[PDB]
């Protein structure tokens, strides 16, 4: 009942800002969420520039996710 | 070789943003300006994850520089 750990969880909670609207943006979703996160891994306890470093390093490609379904240019077959 | 060496000459390039508009924006100008740098930053030598990231750390009196120039200019939701 947990779900976690695995790191498309991190992105599945962005599908529901852009997908829905429950209290975001749409390609912003990511700067605020991605603000979010960064800040809680410098508040963490920046025990090691790396560990840090790792998440944000790591975290980028979250947010490419985004911009990169986000992008002006789409391509698939809409749906109604 | 002295020059740029001067933290302060980076938020003076954000007044320009929000003053002028050589192809930006007003706020958001560190937003783009910011990720630009960091980027650079991570880019230009991975010498050690330390170096960068204090360098980073003290970009973000940049960034603050610029918003704390305004005044929650952003449709007050009427809130003290």
């Amino acid at each position: 009942m947990s779900e976690l750990f695995s790191v498309p969880y991190f992105i599945e909670n962005l599908k529901q800002h852009i997908e829905m609207n429950q209290s975001e943006d749409k390609i912003h979703a990511m700067n605020s969420y991605y603000r979010s996160v960064v800040s809680t891994l410098v508040q963490d306890q920046l025990t090691k520039n790396a560990v840090v470093l790792k998440r944000i390093q790591h975290l980028d490609e979250a947010y490419n996710k985004v911009k990169r379904g986000e992008s002006k240019l789409e391509h698939h077959h809409h749906h109604h």
